[PDB]
């Protein structure tokens, strides 16, 4: 009847190797970009003459804005990818006032560029870009990856061309108040459809279809209203120069039951896909 | 066999009393605040004596963001919503470089500002806040009044002390490249789920009865991927001091399963409600 066990019972807190990179080991070069709080160079290691991206941020920044633990979450997820459409980060180090990301380096900028110099892509670069998304979004399933949209301001090409997927716009919505809100007051079913299947990422793979070829978005309208309302009533048409078989793949992208939307398999196997990419 | 109908087949081109407001009716007092293009002015209508709150907006900053057509919505769709607990917009009027709204001035401020003062608030003030938002949250629904998160920032406090829901952030979100992103890629099922039914804006009453008696929202996390599984996941605890009544109303409006939360009509029902409820 002795409730003295050979147990624990004492109050625990819950609240507690080889060479390291070096800033010595890189040569720097010209300024690939700059945002909010990083600032990205073209750089060399300089052993092996490897042309890379090293990302600065400066920790006083990061900690006056309160968003250091989300750059924390976002290098150990990214630095855990590795898929050839997916921006490799190949690792970090820190000094006294300044962070470091080791980047994989895309020289051809970002889609989103690309589309306003084109104004739209055709069919073949379209379904190559695809095929690239599509087989990134499946490894990106697979690894419970939490993302949000995948948009062609998040897209960077690399040498060849190919689709590379970058964590651009990490400190937005990121809790620090929050300049864009966050979702402290948002409900499960609103926030569990990304991560959960495939269904909400595959409707926005349709509208990146749809953008590719037109260069507009499908449901785009003057006011977050009707905006609102077109996308829920599936309220969209295509112009002239779009075909049968992008039209067929974009239709069922778009489909307002998710579950008639096709698997990423299926994608990759439609007809009009298969015919245009080259990847 | 004739197909030439007495009806019409020519083309159509679809892009096609009293006394008004004047800026001279007004008395002008001090600032009551500031938005992005916002300015607002403590104002008096001459012939009755009236106060009342005047925001000026300038044509220019309005068309150079391209935000001009959601003003317009805005003013639109707020001048028609008459309830005690939302704030009320009389009117407006416009000159060579400014648009005006005639607006209901609250003079205590808005309850983001009153629970920094306080930290929390007491059962009694929190209980008549819910019941003051859920009449206003049945005549937004029954008007299929297309809104977004109420939270302490966008509540005013009028002169008896009650709330008023304001239109704060109309701006943001909305298609001008937007900062904050819009939804062009967001499928129906992760958009439709507020104005649809009650139940989302039932999970945020109950995020915001939490954040009113707690002083902190109950998911709240250091990254945007660990409050995305608490919200999934539910995972949220009470401090000592929330009594069993207020828990038995968290809990029940924290429901992910959104069938299960309880009903606006039930909200104000709610024994722990009634009791401590002045309204
Ligand atoms: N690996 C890279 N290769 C080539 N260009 C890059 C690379 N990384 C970034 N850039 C460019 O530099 C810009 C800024 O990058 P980045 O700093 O990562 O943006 P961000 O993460 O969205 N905001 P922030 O982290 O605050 O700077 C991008 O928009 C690209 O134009
Ligand atoms: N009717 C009002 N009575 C009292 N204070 C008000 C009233 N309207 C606005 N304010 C105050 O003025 C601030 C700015 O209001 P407002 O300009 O409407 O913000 P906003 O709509 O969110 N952004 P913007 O429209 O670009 O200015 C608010 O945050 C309040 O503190
Ligand atoms: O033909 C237009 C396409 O040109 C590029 O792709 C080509 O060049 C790459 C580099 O050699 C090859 O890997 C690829 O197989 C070629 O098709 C561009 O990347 C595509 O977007 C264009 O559609
Ligand atoms: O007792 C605390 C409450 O004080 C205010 O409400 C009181 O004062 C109002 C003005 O006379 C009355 O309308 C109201 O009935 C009183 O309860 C305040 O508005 C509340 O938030 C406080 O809980």
């Amino acid at each position: 009847m002795s409730y003295s066990y050979d147990a624990p019972s004492d109050f625990i807190n819950f609240s507690s190797k080889k060479r390291q990179w070096a800033l010595e080991d890189f040569e720097i070069g010209r300024p690939l970009g700059k945002g909010k709080f990083g600032n990205v160079y073209l750089a060399r290691e300089k052993q092996s003459k490897f042309i890379l991206a090293l990302k600065v941020l400066f920790k006083a920044q990061l900690e006056k804005a309160g968003v250091e633990h989300q750059l924390r979450r976002e290098v150990e997820i990214q630095s855990h990818l590795r898929h050839p459409n997916i921006l490799r980060l190949y690792g970090y180090f820190h000094d006294a006032t300044r962070v470091y990301l080791i980047l994989e380096y895309a020289p051809l900028g970002t889609v989103y560029r690309e589309l306003q110099k084109l104004s739209k892509f055709d069919e073949q670069r379209t379904a190559t870009y695809i095929t690239e998304l599509a087989n990134a979004l499946s490894y990106v399933h697979s690894k419970r990856v939490i993302h949000r949209d995948i948009k062609p301001e998040n897209l960077l090409l690399g040498s060849a061309g190919e689709l590379k997927i970058a964590d651009f716009g990490w400190s937005v919505h990121a809790p620090s108040t929050t300049l864009c809100g966050t979702l402290d007051y948002l409900p499960p079913e609103m926030i569990e459809g990304r991560m959960h299947d495939e269904k909400v990422d595959l409707w926005s793979l349709g509208v990146l279809v749809y953008e590719f070829l037109v260069g507009k978005p499908p449901f785009e309208a003057n006011t977050y209203q009707e905006t609102y309302k077109r996308i829920s009533r599936v309220e969209f048409t295509f112009p002239d120069f779009v075909t049968e078989g992008a039209r067929d793949l974009i239709s069922r992208l778009l489909k307002h039951n998710p579950s008639q939307r096709p698997m990423l398999r299926e994608v990759l196997e439609h007809p009009w896909i298969t015919a245009n990419s080259s990847k």
